[PDB]
C-alpha cells in the first residue's frame, strides 16, 4: 500500500527496561503503531475509500496488484478514534470508542523506531510486563505476544508495501488470518467475502502465516499461556482453505498450529489461582506482573502481586504429567488428555524454539471474539461439553457469555492496562 497524510502519522512513546546478565536494566525509548487493519484506506494521492464497510471498490481495486498502487493507508488518532493512550511506561488499550464510528480495540506493535519494529530473541531469555486486568469483563481479550513478523512490515521484500512498519503492516500469526486488508504489499480483494455478523470484516483469498508466542491471553476471569509453532518461522501466504484457522473448512490443513500447547491454570484443575478478588491467589482486581522465561527445555511462568511471588501451579489431575512448565512431556500429556495432534504435527516446542531463536515482534491488542464469544478462554468449550470432559472448562463465564455485539452494548468502557515491560535474560529483570 501507499502512504497518505490527511491524516498525520505520530506513534504514542511507550518506555521499557532492557535488562542486562547481574540485574541492571536501563530505559528504552520505544513507540507503539496501530495496524494497517484499523487504519482508513482511499486513492492515492487522495480520491474515494478504497475499502468501506466490509467491502472494496472494485474501481479502484480490481485485483490484489493494482488495489495496493492506487490505495493508500492513513495515519491514526490514537486516542481519539482508537481509546489508545500512553503514559511513561504504561499503555491503555480502551474496549469501544466512538468518534465518527464505533471502533472495537486495537492490536499495536513496539517500535524501535518509527521505521522499524523491535525485535526480540526470547530464547533463554525472559519477559516481565505488569497489567491491569480488572476492567476486562467475561468476553474480552486483553492480549501480549510475540508473531515472528519482518521488522519493517516486509517493504524490504515487497516494493508496493510503501507503508512499512511506521503504517504497521506486515501482520501475521499462527492461525494464517484471512481477515488482514493488506498482505506482502497487495491487497486482499481477490474472493473477498464479508462477514455475516460484523459490518466492518471480512475474510479474503489469502492468510499471512508465521510463528506465534502468546505469553498472555486474559481478562479478570481467565488467562491462558501458548507456544504455537509454524513450519515456516517467518511469515509465508497462504491460500483459502489451505491457510487453515478457524475461517477455513479445515482448521488444520495448512501449515501453522491453530492451537497450540496451552497453559490455563484453570483447565489445568487449579479453579482458585487466578480471579477476581481475596478468594484468589493472585487477584485480578489489582496489578499483576507477569514474568515468563523461555529455554530450550521449555517455558516457565511466575507472577508478583504485592510483592509476592507465585510461580505458576502444577497442573492439577492431569494423567502422566506433574509440574508447572511448558515442555514437552506437558504438551504431549495435554494432547493424551485433551485430545489433538496440532501442536506435534507442526513440529512442537523444537519448532517453537527455532522462531524464539530469531527476532519475534511485541504485539499487545484488546479484541473480542466474532468466532466463538471467547468461550474457549473463560468459559466450558465446546458448549455442548460440560465440566466432566476433560479440558472442557477454562473459567467461570457463562457458555452464554462474550457475544460481541452484547458485550460492546453491556459493557464498552472496559480496557486493559500494560506497563513497566522488562527483557533480558533469565534472572535479571526482577
Ligand atoms: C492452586 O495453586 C495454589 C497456588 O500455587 C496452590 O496453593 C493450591 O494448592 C493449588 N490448587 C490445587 C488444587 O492444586
Ligand atoms: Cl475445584
Ligand atoms: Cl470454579
Ligand atoms: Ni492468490
Ligand atoms: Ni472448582
Amino acid at each position: 500500500q501507499q502512504v497518505c497524510t490527511t491524516q498525520a502519522e505520530t506513534h504514542p512513546a511507550l518506555s521499557w527496561s532492557k535488562c542486562t546478565s547481574g540485574g541492571s536494566c536501563t530505559t528504552q525509548a520505544g513507540k507503539v503503531v496501530l495496524d494497517a487493519n484499523w487504519r482508513w484506506t482511499h486513492a492515492y494521492p487522495s480520491g474515494n475509500n478504497c475499502y468501506n464497510g466490509n467491502t472494496w471498490d472494485a474501481t479502484l481495486c480490481p485485483d490484489d496488484a493494482t488495489c495496493a498502487k492506487n490505495c493508500c493507508l492513513e495515519g491514526a488518532d490514537y486516542s481519539g478514534t482508537y481509546g489508545v493512550t500512553t503514559s511513561g511506561n504504561q499503555l491503555t488499550i480502551d474496549f469501544v470508542t466512538q468518534s465518527a464510528n464505533k471502533n472495537v480495540g486495537a492490536r499495536l506493535y513496539l517500535m524501535a523506531s518509527d521505521t522499524a519494529y523491535e525485535e526480540f530473541t526470547l530464547l533463554n531469555n525472559e519477559f516481565s510486563f505488569d497489567v491491569d486486568v480488572s476492567a476486562l469483563p467475561c468476553g474480552l481479550n486483553g492480549a501480549l505476544y510475540f508473531v515472528s513478523m519482518d521488522a519493517d512490515g516486509g517493504a524490504s521484500k515487497y516494493p508496493t508495501n510503501l507503508a512499512g512498519a511506521k503504517y504497521g503492516t506486515g501482520y501475521c500469526d499462527s492461525q494464517c488470518p484471512r481477515d488482514l486488508k493488506f498482505i506482502s504489499g497487495q491487497a486482499n480483494v481477490e474472493g473477498w467475502q464479508p462477514s455475516s455478523n460484523n459490518a466492518n470484516t471480512g475474510i479474503g483469498g489469502h492468510g499471512s502465516c508465521c510463528s506465534e508466542m502468546d505469553i498472555w491471553e486474559a481478562n479478570s476471569i481467565s488467562q491462558a499461556l501458548t507456544p504455537h509453532p509454524c513450519e515456516t518461522v517467518g511469515q509465508v501466504t497462504c491460500s483459502g482453505d489451505d491457510c487453515g484457522g478457524t475461517y477455513s473448512n479445515n482448521r488444520y490443513g495448512g501449515t501453522c498450529d491453530p492451537d497450540g500447547c496451552d497453559w490455563n491454570p484453570y483447565r489445568l484443575g487449579n479453579h482458585t489461582f487466578y480471579g477476581p478478588g481475596s478468594g484468589f491467589t493472585v487477584d485480578t482486581t489489582k496489578k499483576i506482573t507477569v514474568v515468563t522465561q523461555f529455554s530450550s527445555t521449555g517455558i516457565n511462568r511466575y507472577y508478583v502481586q504485592n510483592g509476592v511471588k507465585f510461580v505458576q501451579p502444577n497442573a492439577s489431575g492431569l494423567s502422566g504429567y506433574t509440574g508447572n512448565t511448558i515442555n514437552s512431556a506437558y504438551c504431549s500429556a495435554e494432547q493424551t488428555a485433551f485430545g489433538g495432534t496440532s501442536f506435534t504435527d507442526k513440529g512442537g516446542l523444537t519448532q517453537m524454539n527455532k522462531a524464539l531463536s530469531g527476532g519475534m515482534v511485541l504485539v499487545l491488542s484488546l479484541w473480542d471474539d466474532y468466532a466463538a464469544n471467547m468461550l474457549w478462554l473463560d468459559s466450558t468449550y465446546p458448549t455442548n461439553d460440560t465440566a466432566s470432559t476433560p479440558g472442557a472448562a477454562r473459567g467461570t463465564c457463562s457458555t452464554s457469555s462474550g457475544v460481541p455485539a452484547t458485550v460492546e452494548q453491556q459493557s464498552p468502557n472496559s480496557k486493559v492496562v500494560f506497563s513497566n515491560i522488562k527483557f533480558g535474560p533469565i534472572g535479571s529483570t526482577g
